[PDB]
């Protein structure tokens, strides 16, 4: 054991009801909206094939011409109470919003910096905006913020001299001042997710991180903080020196997920997962013909694994520079909410069932013990293998969109054939199990 002033804070999962609510909301949706919008992937007539929110790197552009974008700054078919819809309407029950990315740009007139977007010819507090129409449409607002700066000639990548430490000194206070405002302005704030924290000046300020969570934690009652902020004493991120989670939830599986036979550890903390619709876009690229586009249903799928493993699932949008967008995302969000309104039973406030994974899809568990079977896969022998745990037995299974009663067949013992409906669902569907816990067995049930 390693004793540490700045390694994890939380023994186990919160079991707060602020924390509940981050974790049975399981749904959420992203949104990657900054300057990056406007060329959109394209730099002086050559198009880049790389995330379109880091085209400032691939075309090598300085800070003072990167930041003259906000010159052209101005989304006119930006509609707030529109966005709030799609997203109520895509069936997800938090976005988590850019506030700041690398380039430095606020969404929000931060005091702090003229990058805002207060000196674009927009002027308006877009941030405050959102916050306001997703509230009211009952939606929680969760703060994405790059520590990373490129717009600040205070940030060190790292701390080579007393010089590069005063100045990164410097930047810490301004970044604590940026995230008091926030607090403070937007106290509905339900999150912060830290990203640009990966670089050697913060890894040796794992003080800072600490101080950033606990910071942030006095400012908003029952605020969730992601690991990905947090560095320990040594420089350890995510879990400390003593293989302990930081912050709320973990925060490291991006455009992956864990494998559901193997990474079962993951079920003993919260955490979250967030995704692209292409293969590596996060803010709006002019041209997705260049990558793989994923389809509803292997986003669906996406979802519900991450929820099958206890974690959420954000899945992430990048506006168009007019504040509208893009069909393909429209498509994606209606798709998401149509199979979302019939069979979100068993994604909404669901977790880990503890059952072995099956070849046709995935168990989740409600908060009655309702146990729900997602089947994306349609197996030819018309049979569905549900093996049991000790001690649990299966009463019934029922077609959760008909309520029709569906035939289980005791094959051994722990083990049974559940049937697939008589009719072909024709897309991935939901069979709802009631099962029994023997008096004297172990596990939750
Ligand atoms: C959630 C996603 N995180 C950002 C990212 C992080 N990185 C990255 C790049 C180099 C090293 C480590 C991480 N690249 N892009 C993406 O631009 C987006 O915000």
């Amino acid at each position: 054991e390693i004793p540490l002033k700045y390694g994890a804070t939380n023994e186990g999962k919160r079991q707060d009801p602020a924390m509940q609510k981050f974790r049975d909301n399981r749904l959420g949706a992203f949104i990657h909206w900054g300057l990056y919008a406007i060329p959109g992937g394209e730099w002086n007539g050559k198009v880049y094939g790389g995330a379109a929110e880091w085209l400032k790197s691939w075309a090598k552009v300085p800070a003072d011409e990167w930041l003259k974008l906000m010159d052209q700054w101005n989304p006119t078919k930006f509609d707030a109470k529109k966005w709030a819809k799609m997203a109520k309407e895509m069936g997800t029950k938090y976005v988590k919003i850019t506030t700041k990315h690398h380039e430095g740009f606020c969404l929000w007139p931060s005091k702090y910096t003229k990058y805002t977007v207060a000196n674009t010819p927009y002027k308006r507090d877009i941030l405050g905006e959102l916050v306001k129409a997703y509230n009211d449409e009952g939606i929680d607002v969760h703060f994405y913020f790059s520590v990373m700066d490129w717009s600040n000639p205070d940030y060190r990548y790292d701390i080579k001299s007393k010089e590069d430490s005063i100045a990164f000194s410097r930047f810490l206070e301004f970044t604590d001042n940026q995230l008091k405002e926030l607090a403070t302005r937007y106290p509905t704030v339900k999150d912060f997710w830290f990203d640009g924290t990966w670089d050697a000046s913060v890894k040796k300020n794992g003080w800072w991180t600490a101080h950033a969570e606990q910071m942030l934690k006095e400012l908003v009652p029952g605020v969730a903080i992601n690991s990905r902020l947090r560095a320990d004493d040594k420089g350890k991120r995510h879990f400390d020196s003593n293989g302990r989670l930081m912050g709320d939830y973990e925060s490291g599986y991006e455009r992956r997920l864990p494998d559901p036979v193997k990474d079962l550890k993951v079920t003993q903390w919260d955490w979250e997962a967030c995704m692209t619709i292409p293969e590596n876009q996060w803010g709006y690229h002019k041209d997705w013909s260049l990558s793989y586009v994923k389809t509803p249903i292997e986003v669906i799928d996406r979802i519900v694994h991450a929820v099958s493993m206890g974690g959420n699932m954000v899945v992430n949008f990048g506006p168009q520079a007019d504040g509208d967008f893009r069909p393909e995302e429209k498509a994606m969000a209606t798709a998401i909410g149509k199979w979302m309104n019939r069979y979100g039973k068993a994604v909404y406030a669901c977790d880990y069932a503890g059952f072995e994974k099956q070849d046709w899809g995935y168990y989740t568990r409600g908060k009655n013990d309702e146990v729900y079977m997602v089947v994306f896969n349609q197996p030819y022998s018309e049979r569905l293998i549900v093996k049991t745990p000790k001690g649990i037995t299966v009463e019934k299974a029922t077609l959760l969109t008909t309520g029709e009663d569906i035939t289980v067949v005791e094959t051994t013992r722990n083990e049974y054939n559940v049937s697939v409906p008589k009719k072909n669902p024709g897309e991935p569907y939901v069979i709802q199990l009631k099962v029994r816990a023997a008096k004297g067995t172990k596990s939750i049930y």
